C-alpha cells in the first residue's frame, strides 16, 4: 500500500506511535495509582491487540528508512520472531484483561514492555 | 492519556495517518484496477473500523494545535455530529465488507470519502 519507502516509514512511525500509546497508558493503572476498570482495560487491551498487529507490514523489503536498523532485513526470520514472540506476549495480556485478573495483568505488562525493549535493542538506531 | 496539547496532537494525526492508508489503499480494488478479495477486503475494513474511532478523543478540550481549527471547540455538537456521522458511514462500509457485496462497497467506499472531506472543510486548517 506503499508509494516510496517514505510511505511505508511513516505508516510504522505512526502505528508504532498509537502502540505506545495505547500500551503507556495503562502504567498508571499496573501501578495502582489509577483505578482498575476491568471493562476499560479489556476494551483497551483489544485496541493494542489490533494495533500491535500494524506495523511489521510496513517493513517489506526496500523500507529502509527512519530509525530502523538495517539488520532487519538480513535475517528476516530472526525478525519475524521478535515481533511474533512480541504479539504473543499481547495474548497474555489480551488473555488476563479479558479474564480481569488484575495480578495477571501487571505480570503480562512486564513481560510485553521487555519484548518491545528486547526488539528496539537489536533493531532501533538509537 | 496525553501530558501536554502536543501529546493529543501526534496521536491524532498519526491516528489519522493510518485512517488514511486503510482507506485510501482500497481505491485500487474499488476502480478494478486490482481484484477483488472479499476476505482480505472484510478484513481490512475491520482493522478501519477500529481505527475509525480512535481519532475524536484526541480532540480533547485545551488540545488546539497541529492542523485543528479552533471551530471543533466552540461547537462540541456540530463536530460530534460530523465524527458520528462518517462513524456510520464506516458502518455502511463494513456491511458491505462482511456481505462480499462490491456494489454496496464501492458506493459506501464514496460516500465515505465524502465525510472525510465534509469535516474537513469545516474543522481542517488547509
Ligand atoms: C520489533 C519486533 C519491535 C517491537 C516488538 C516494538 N518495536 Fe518499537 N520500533 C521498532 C522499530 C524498528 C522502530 C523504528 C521505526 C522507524 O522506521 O523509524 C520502532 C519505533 C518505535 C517508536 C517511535 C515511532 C515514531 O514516532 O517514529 C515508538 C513510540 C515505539 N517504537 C514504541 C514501541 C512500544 C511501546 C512497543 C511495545 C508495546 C514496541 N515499540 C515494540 C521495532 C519494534
Ligand atoms: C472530522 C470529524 C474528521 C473526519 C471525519 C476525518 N478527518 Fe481527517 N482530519 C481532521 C482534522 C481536524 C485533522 C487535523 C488534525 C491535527 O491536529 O492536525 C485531520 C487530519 C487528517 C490527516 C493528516 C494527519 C497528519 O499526518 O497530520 C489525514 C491523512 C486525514 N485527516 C485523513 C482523513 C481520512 C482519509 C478521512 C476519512 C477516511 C478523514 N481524515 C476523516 C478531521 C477529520
Amino acid at each position: 500500500q506503499f508509494a516510496k519507502p517514505e510511505d511505508a516509514v511513516k505508516y510504522r512511525q505512526s502505528a508504532l506511535t498509537l502502540m505506545a500509546s495505547h500500551f503507556g497508558r495503562m502504567t498508571p493503572v499496573v501501578k495502582g495509582q489509577a483505578p482498575y476498570d476491568a471493562a476499560q482495560i479489556k476494551a483497551n487491551v483489544e485496541v493494542l491487540k489490533t494495533l500491535s498487529a500494524l506495523p511489521w507490514a510496513a517493513f517489506g523489503p526496500g523500507t529502509e528508512g527512519g530509525d530502523a536498523r538495517p539488520e532487519i532485513w538480513s535475517d528476516a526470520a530472526s525478525f519475524k520472531q521478535k515481533q511474533q514472540a512480541f504479539q504473543d506476549n499481547i495474548v497474555k495480556l489480551s488473555a488476563a484483561a479479558d479474564a480481569g485478573d488484575l495480578d495477571k495483568l501487571r505480570a503480562a505488562f512486564g513481560d510485553v514492555g521487555a519484548s518491545c525493549k528486547a526488539c528496539h535493542d537489536a533493531y532501533f538506531k538509537k
